[PDB]
């Protein structure tokens, strides 16, 4: 079925190339945006990379905080995280924000879990692409300003400089 999830996921695969570019952010740093106007709930790209355990990653986020370069992971739970610093691919430069036009949600094909980031409104071309970050208060992470802009901005966020 064309709109099945497994098809959506299918199609993905060979079409994420033309949803998305890299480019400087409106936000922070780099940015990725819609190439296309992508219709709403629609998959936009995997963010791929390395399921690791809570262990693992707080292990490597001390490795990279040696070096001079970013960090790129996404939180799937309390038990994992898929590091994207070394394996990832372009989903790992979206950017936070507090108002975002898209979602991140596990999906399952072929025996895998996966991280599918969808858009949840209709997105412009030309316009950036987001995902709201999930920091819970419960302690967890450090935390950083918020410069994402929007109205309802709670001005802080996981994350690093
Ligand atoms: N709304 C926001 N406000 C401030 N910093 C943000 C942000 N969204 C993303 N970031 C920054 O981006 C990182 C998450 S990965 C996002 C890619 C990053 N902009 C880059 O150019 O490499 C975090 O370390 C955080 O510092
Ligand atoms: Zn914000």
């Amino acid at each position: 079925t064309l709109h099945s999830k497994s098809s959506q996921y299918r199609r993905l695969r060979t079409e994420w190339k033309n949803n998305v570019y890299l480019a400087r952010s409106r936000i922070q740093g780099l940015g990725l945006y819609a190439a296309k106007d992508l219709e709403k709930h629609t998959m936009v790209i995997e963010y791929i990379g390395t399921i690791i355990r809570n262990e693992v990653a707080n292990r490597r986020e001390k490795i990279y905080e040696e070096q001079n370069r970013g960090i790129y992971m996404f939180r799937i739970n309390n038990e994992h995280v898929i590091d994207a610093t070394l394996t990832g691919g372009p989903a790992r430069y979206i950017n936070h924000s507090c108002a975002p036009n898209c979602v991140a949600e596990v999906v399952t094909f072929d025996k895998e879990d996966k991280i599918i980031i969808i858009s949840s409104r209709r997105i412009p071309k030309g316009e950036e692409l987001t995902y709201d970050y999930q920091f819970d208060f419960e302690d967890d992470q450090h935390e950083i300003p918020c410069h994402c802009g929007a109205w309802n901005c709670r001005k802080w966020m996981k994350g690093h400089h």
